[PDB]
């Protein structure tokens, strides 16, 4: 039996935000790796060996899946889940270890509201800049729709070729999943915040 | 020995419904998951690797598979489990909560039938919608069949081409038994909620 | 040290059988799991992709392919272990929910042969009529043997045409052992009713 | 701490033969289920997408590798593996439950040399009487050495055709390291029952 | 609960250096192995079976791609990431047994700054010169920017050939990121060092 | 809390040679299956299927193949590490049983320098003898350098014929780091054997 000076470490962080702030905030465990791990990896699994397009040249298809593709989406919501994690990481951290070294100085000088809200505050505005930040540059590379016919205008490849995508919709569908989780993360960060500061 | 903060937990939700709500609700653990992991997989393993049209156009029959499969029914049934569990745990979550935020107020203020059955039955409910509109889009979007032949209409491919699926028997005895497996869920599902209404 | 509460539910449970019930129905763990997981699944890992006819015309392949194996074999063993599995962990469940019900209950009215084997015979006579029904499903699906040599007349494939199979006999060696295990297995079930119907 | 009621089992068991007998019985641990689970299986990857034989006829390379390897060796290996492991798991398994039965005897009517050693020659006989025809089997039907060229004469391929296999010297290598380490095995389990026999 | 013994072993080695020299050292966990397991392995996945070059003549893509890639960059950051771990785990054993020599010392003989700093210093020096000895390397062999279109002027290929590579954009984007994460590993390094040498 | 019976062991059997013989032999665990396991095994993936020869005629690339490699170098460092690993083993497991036996014996009758020195010497022998034999092997079979151009001179291949190897640099590169890790370990284990001798 050692799970009590865990317990206690939770229930001091839990503490500041409502419990809807910890019980709604499980997405990041079952929606995001969950499904980047188990069904959407395999609908990426033959991207370059199903591409195709319509030239006797060769060497043309890898310049214009290249110009295509400048990286694929689930790389990036893996960077996306990465560069958000980290605050929430540093923060535990940084609130375990003051708790060890106020632990430790009670039963050290004493035998004989505070900076935690403005770090809870800053990690939160971060994440909330890291996402809004992530769907910004999503918006501007790819748009939200996928056609099943590209037009490529590279060297060293003749005038224009076309070239033919591989399962366009399936993936339309996991991009349309990904954003509107994006957005309700993003809207529930925000909510809490606003709990939380006209609380005090 | 640390199992006993842990056992009260499940008593105090299992004690709700019927016992044979919860004895006959195992089929979430051994029917769906080990099934989907072991043996359904590897039957969609060479899906585009095998699809073959007759034509001598490129990149007909990556058009052609798009138009046969919208979306793939592996990924389907995960959508389908993962959309169909959450209920449960978020559940779980809220009741553990409660009962931590309980079991810390009678030693912080004692030294000296309520609105979890509301949520219990929300959550049946909410199971029960999402199986059925679950089904009836899979009724609506493939059938519960599979043609070995497919007539082909897309452009830019030549008025109409044939294409042959690769294995569709026993994709055909596998969607049939996630059908009856679902229904079952389903009816097994309502017969407790039955229950429960009836004894109060 | 936690293995005190789990102990007596095994001696519970295999008090009703006799010893070499229990010791000999290890098979399942053993000789089923293991070699489905190990070794005979290697075996059918290039079926489709070794698979050949004598035709010039295109996706005759499949279609003959399809016509020769209605269902593998490793997902029809897989469904075996899952139709057969099912009456113990069901039979298991209820026990311990008894034996829980019965100590909650000692401990809340005290402090001042039965239904079992009926369940237990229901389960034994469940695997028995499993085990044949699959048995006999496989003797008027495949037989017992394969041919290098396949004659195929469907359509759209000209008259007849010829398909060679990739490995038969070491299939069939792993038919037969399934065979052997899956008898072995029945006259086990078996020997334990009589023992326990003649006990009584 | 819960490692006392299993130490005590393991020194009932090893109580019968020399220390020897045991601390030389690793073998099954570390020169068997690693060799074959991390290096030797790799060198059979390739088995079939390699093989080639030197005719312009399709589908004769299907037959003639047929007839060239009735069954490969790794799955060989592990039904020898399989088929040797059993009797020292039912043997454990019958002495742990009679020494539980019999625990549980001292504590139920004391309130107020043997049929053992028999068990143990047997699983030793039988241990040496399925090695030895496991490497009569082996040595009837393949011998100890492969040649990179084949002559097959089996329909429907024309009189004689020639084949090449795929890296025979690694795998003549791999071969004649089993031999080596099962002879070692034969004579290891032959010793130990020579001192128990001599012993007594 | 066994976490008692190793818990003022990280007390001990920690209390050296400020806490902020430990809580931003987590990148080694965070950043480098998970990065290079999870997304980055993936983009190297195709890597000679999608290199091609425009000629005749076999054999000369084997040589031109070996011209081209010494040595592969995950390769490298693997060696980088095992040649920087390893003075800091040498540092640990040293640190874990001089303190159980002297636990153990304080128990036989008392029962009736030092050079601690200097290998840590030592280890933090070493940490450095690797990390900048391999960016010196990987700044000699391949610049930070890659290609689309090579030059191969090696035997026995004709005079000129071009040859074209596979997903240059993703594997420079990666470069970039493993690069950034490594200067600002340099410079995490040396703030420590700064300030234990501005403390004494 | 069972971390005891095992401490005791470790202190009985680290207690002959110096600190420095474990704290520096750790290289088994971290450069020696660390390195085996992730980096250098996928090197030797693509091994047969980019192996060619400038040959017209069928089945001469597999032969000059076999010609080229009798045996890869991965499974040959397996073998090593196996046939390396083994006296450790066979040590520790002799030692931990002469101390059960003795802390049976001290509890049994007396309730009212030496061989071990000998076999550690035996064993630092066996490795020392064990490792200059799989060198000098290698120095014989390979030498430590690969040509990316092959001459085969083997049936039934006309005359002379050229072959190209894959990825020969990186191959070189590990090759010579195996070769300083091996010498380097060689080294370390005949360092503490006179530290030892000297000692006494």
């Amino acid at each position: 039996g050692d799970w009590s000076a865990l317990g206690k470490l939770l229930d001091k962080v839990q503490a500041y935000s409502t419990a809807g702030g910890k019980v709604w905030l499980s997405v990041l465990f079952i929606f995001r790796i969950l499904l980047l791990g188990t069904a959407v990896e395999s609908a990426w699994g033959d991207e370059q060996s199903a591409f195709r397009c319509n030239t006797q040249q060769p060497g043309c298809e890898n310049v214009c899946y290249d110009k295509s593709f400048p990286i694929s989406h689930v790389r990036f919501w893996v960077l996306q889940i990465i560069f958000v994690s980290v605050p929430t990481l540093l923060y535990l951290a940084h609130v375990f270890y003051v708790m060890r070294k106020e632990e430790k100085l009670n039963k050290k000088e004493e035998e004989l509201r505070g900076g935690l809200l403005r770090t809870y505050i800053i990690s939160i505005l971060f994440k909330s800049i890291f996402e809004v930040a992530f769907l910004l540059i999503q918006w501007y590379i790819y748009g939200f729709s996928l056609s099943a016919v590209y037009t490529c205008k590279r060297d060293p490849c003749p005038h224009q070729v076309d070239c033919f995508l591989s399962r366009p919709t399936e993936k339309t569908i996991f991009i349309i999943f990904m954003l509107v989780v994006s957005l309700v993360s993003l809207a529930l960060n925000i909510i809490e915040l606003f709990y939380v500061f006209f609380k005090g």
